[PDB]
């Protein structure tokens, strides 16, 4: 049988346009919505990625997880001339999806994509991907690895005083160790986004965790 994520892939391929990334954006978010698997991912989450990229322009992006690549062409398809996406899935299957997702929205060349375990390829991105410090980090889909990652990024000094951490689907009371660091930190500036759409109940939830570095002002 067909997975979802190769379902949604071939949804794309048989009814986007080949090197359209709003085609593809919406293609996804028509059939993801009528499956009723995700309701409006474009107006709930795609809109508040877009204003973070927008305000910071990131030169460098990590992306820590993916599914079916949604997320990974909503950021390359902003990305200025110059920048660049690496993004980390350990499920093989995850990442092949995302890479023939980028392939087909005609984004490939802006992106990386790293199958793997993030402990084992994070202590690896200074030198084998020539990183310094990442401007901008996307967590996604892993509500449990945010923390871990966290950590491990500030331990192997990938984040640089306003780095900007923004993680995806953080709803309380859900990521409760995540947010209870990032909040209580002196050293993470943070900001929570809601989007509602037309209900009275929360669709997707984002958190926006500006790293300040170790010091004072
Ligand atoms: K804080």
């Amino acid at each position: 049988g067909d997975t979802k994520e190769q379902r949604i892939l071939r949804y794309v391929q048989q009814n986007a346009k080949p090197g359209d990334p709003q085609s593809v954006l919406e293609a996804i978010d028509t059939y993801c919505t009528q499956k009723e698997w995700a309701m409006n991912v474009g107006d709930a989450k795609g809109q508040i990625m877009d204003a973070v990229i927008r305000e910071y322009s990131p030169s460098l992006v990590l992306e820590l997880g993916a599914y079916c690549g949604y997320s990974a062409v909503r950021m390359a398809r902003l990305l200025q001339p110059g920048a660049r996406l690496l993004t980390m899935e350990m499920n093989p299957d995850y990442a092949a999806i995302t890479q023939q997702m980028l392939n087909f929205a005609g984004l490939q060349d802006k992106v990386t994509i790293l199958n793997g375990a993030s402990q084992d390829l994070i202590p690896q991105l200074k030198k084998k991907y020539d990183v310094d410090t990442l401007d901008m980090v996307f967590l996604d889909h892993w509500k449990d690895r945010y923390l871990p990652d966290t950590l491990l990024l500030e331990k192997c000094g990938l984040l640089r005083k306003g780095t900007v951490l923004l993680a995806d689907n953080v709803i309380v009371p859900g990521t409760p160790d995540f947010l209870a660091y990032v909040r209580g930190s002196s050293s993470f500036e943070c900001t929570h986004y809601s989007s509602y759409l037309e209900y009275m109940k929360v669709v997707d939830g984002l958190e926006k965790a500006i790293y300040q570095g170790p010091s004072s002002p």
